[PDB]
C-alpha cells in the first residue's frame, strides 16, 4: 500500500529501513521484528510474520532477494541488512560540502541547471545525515552566484526577511536573471 | 491509497499540508493532528497516531525524512514543517503576472508552445494563491496573441457566448491556426 | 483505489465528472452527492462526506485546488465545478469532422503516423460527444488512404466481412505497406 | 487493485476481458455478469451491481465510456463489448508467421534490435491465439540468424539439451557476438 | 497490492515464482498451491483457489496468459510454468564472471558509465544465482579501474576499514576523478 519505498539495491541503507519500519508499524506489524519472541506461536503471529516477509521481500531488488530466500524470518532478513549495511557510510560529507562551497554559476549555464545541480547536491548532503537549515541552503545558493545579482541579494536581505524560503529566493533569482538576460 | 500527493520537498507546502490533512480524515485519523489529547492513551489512539506517523513519513522526500527520525508524534512534524514553511510565500504574483501580461505570441513559436507557457504561469499564479476565473484566463489568452487572430475572437464573442472556456478557445485557435500558416 | 482518473485540469469535465461518480458509487458515497440531506447526521453520513471530500481533493490538480480549500460540502464542490464547466462544449466537432474528412496519406508519411494521427482525431471526436461507429471509423481510414491500397481494400470487401475491425484493418494495410514500399 | 489490465481501446480485447473476468471474479462479483438474476433484488446484489459497473468504467478508455454513460448494468456493457468484438480477429496469423519465418539478421543491425523485433512477432503472435512452445521459439530464433553462429549452435544442441530456454539461447548468442564483432 | 513483480515474459521465472508465492503467502492464499486438497471444497477454499488465480492471471503477460485461458487451478498453471522453466538456467555464470573480470575502464568512457555497466554485471551474476559478497564487489570494482586511482585505493585500504560499501567507494571514486579530470 506504500509504494514510495525505492526498492534496496546496496544504496541508502538508513533511508530504507527507515520507511520499512515505517509502513510496518502502520500494519501493525513492527511487533515481530521489534518485540519479543512469545513462548507460544499464535495464528496472529504467524500471519504478522508472513506479513513482514513478504513486504521485506516486495521492497527488495532482484539483487537482493537472496536475504530472504532462505526460510528465515523477517527479523533476521533485517538482522543481516544490518550487519552489512547498518552503521556504514553512505558518502563523504566533507568532500560533498567542499564541493557544494565551490560551486560557481558559469556565463554559458543557465539558473535552471545551476538551481539542478545545487538541489542535488543538498539532497546528497541531507541524505547522507547531514543537518542543514533553511537559511543555510540560501546562504549557500546566494554564494554560489556572480556579482550581477546583488540588488536582488539586497532586496531580498532588507525586505523579505519574515518570508524568505528557498523556492521565493529561487523564484526572484530567475525572475531577475531573465533582465539580465535580456541586459547584455 | 492516494498517492497524488507529491512528497514534500521545500516546494509548495501549503498543497502538501492540504492534501495530508484531507487523506489523513479519510482514513479517520486527522484526529490525532487537530483533535485534543486524552487523558488515557487507548489502542485506537496509538494506532491512530501510527497511522498519521508513517502517512506523513511515506509522503515526505528523503531529504525531509530528517523531521521523522526522532521520536515525535505526527502532530509535532506538522507543527515543525508550518514552524518553517507556513505562512511562508511561494512566489512573486506581481512578478508572475507581469510575465503574463507582458507576454506575446511570436512567429516563430506555434501555438502549442505558446499554451504551454501559458498554462504554466496560470497553474503558477493559481499555486501561489491567486484567484483567476474562467473569463480572465480567456481575456489574457486572447491579449497575448496577435492581431491574425481578430476574426475568430470576434465569432467567439458574437456567437460562443454562453458555450465559452479555455479548452474551446484554444481549439479553435488552433483550428484557425491552420488556416492562417496555410495562408502565408 | 481507482487511479485511472486524470486529475481534472479543465479540459473534459463530463469525462472526469462520470468518472469520479462512478468511484463515488463505488464506494457507496454517492449518496452524499445525489440522495437528499438526512434531518439528523450520523457517525456513518459525516464518514461518508469525508470520504467523498477526500476523493475529489485527490482527483483535482493543483490549480483547482481551490474549489475545496473553503469549507464546503463534496456536493458544494460538485456544484461549482457544474456551475463552471458543465455545459459547456469541448471543442467543436464540425471541425474537427472537416480535419478529419480532409486526412490524405502522404508519401513521406509512413502508415504508423497517419495511424496515429488517425487515432488521435478519432478519440478527441469521440470524447467530444460524437458517436461514430466500427463501421464509420474503417470506412474513414479508408477513404483516408491513397489508390496503391485498392486490392486488400477489395480483399477485405470481399472476404473479410464479419470479421472486420479498426486493428485488424490496420494490421493489414501496414502488412502491405510493407509490400508496396518494397515494389517503389 | 488491479492496475495490470490496459484500458480498452478497440485492440485485443479477448485479453481485456480475460482479465476483467479475473478480477470481477477476485472480488466475488462475477456473479452478476455470469449468474441468473434473483427474482428479488438486495442490497448485496446492488452492491455487486456497482462495483461491476465502475470496474468495467475505470477499465474503459475514455473513447470507449459511451459503452456505459447509459444507466445499463455491466452485464449489458459486456454484452454489447462482445456483440462488437467479441468473435473478430486481432490480425493474420498467417502473415505474421510469414513475416516471422522471413525475419533474417543484417551485417547493421546488432542482436539486440534482431531480439527485441524477434519478441515482438512472438508477441503478437501469442495474442493473436497462435500456440508457440519455447522450443518453437528457439527454433525461429535461431533459423533467423547468420552462419557465423553454428559453433554456439552446435554448442547449444549438444550440451544444453535439458537446459534450452529462450533467456539462456539469447544469453549465449549475445556472449559469441561479443567474440564475432571482436573478430571482424 | 503488491506491485513490484514484473509481468512474467519468459524470463527470470525463479524470482518471478518466488515474488508471487510471497504475495500469496501474505494474502493467506498459499495454502492452495501448497497445501493439500480437502476433501469437501468451502467457500472458503473456493474464494482462495479464484484469488490466487486471478493474482497469476495478472501478474502473467498477455503473451503467457494461454498458460490460464484453460479452466485450470492456480496449482496447475504454476506446475505447467514449472515444467516449462524450473530447473533451467537463467544464463551463463562463467561468462558473465569472465566479462566482468575482462573489464577495464576505458579513456573515452566517465565513472558514471562504467559504474553502470558494473552494476548491470552484478546485478545479472546476482539474479543467475551468484552469491556475491560487498566485499568480492568492491575488489571487482577496483581492480576494474586504472593505475590513477592508486592514492584513493590506499586511503580506502587504510582508513575506510570498517566503513567499506560499494556506495561509498563509488563516491569516493566520483570524488577523485572529478581531480584527476582537472589534472590533464
Amino acid at each position: 500500500a506504500k509504494r514510495n519505498i525505492k526498492p534496496f539495491d546496496g544504496e541508502k541503507y538508513a533511508i530504507w529501513k527507515f520507511r520499512i519500519r515505517a509502513l510496518l508499524a502502520e500494519q501493525d506489524v513492527l511487533k515481530v521484528v521489534d518485540g519479543l519472541m512469545p513462548n507460544e506461536v499464535d495464528d496472529s503471529w504467524k500471519k504478522a510474520e508472513r506479513c513482514a516477509k513478504s513486504t521485506i521481500i516486495e521492497y527488495l531488488s532482484d539483487s537482493f532477494l537472496n536475504f530472504a530466500t532462505s526460510d528465515i524470518t523477517a527479523r533476521q532478513i533485517l538482522e543481516n541488512l544490518d550487519a552489512v549495511y547498518e552503521r556504514k557510510s553512505l558518502a563523504s560529507q566533507l568532500a560533498l560540502r567542499k564541493r557544494l562551497l565551490s560551486l560557481k554559476l558559469s556565463s554559458e549555464m543557465s539558473l535552471l541547471s545551476h538551481f539542478h545541480i545545487f538541489d542535488e547536491l543538498i539532497s546528497e548532503l541531507l541524505a547522507a545525515g547531514a543537518k542543514i537549515e533553511e537559511m543555510d541552503k540560501i546562504s549557500h545558493l546566494l554564494i554560489t552566484l556572480p556579482s550581477c545579482y546583488d540588488g536582488i541579494i539586497t532586496a531580498i536581505e532588507t525586505l523579505s526577511e519574515e518570508n524568505l524560503t528557498l523556492a521565493f529566493v529561487k523564484n526572484r533569482l530567475l525572475d531577475q536573471e531573465i533582465k539580465i538576460k535580456n541586459d547584455h
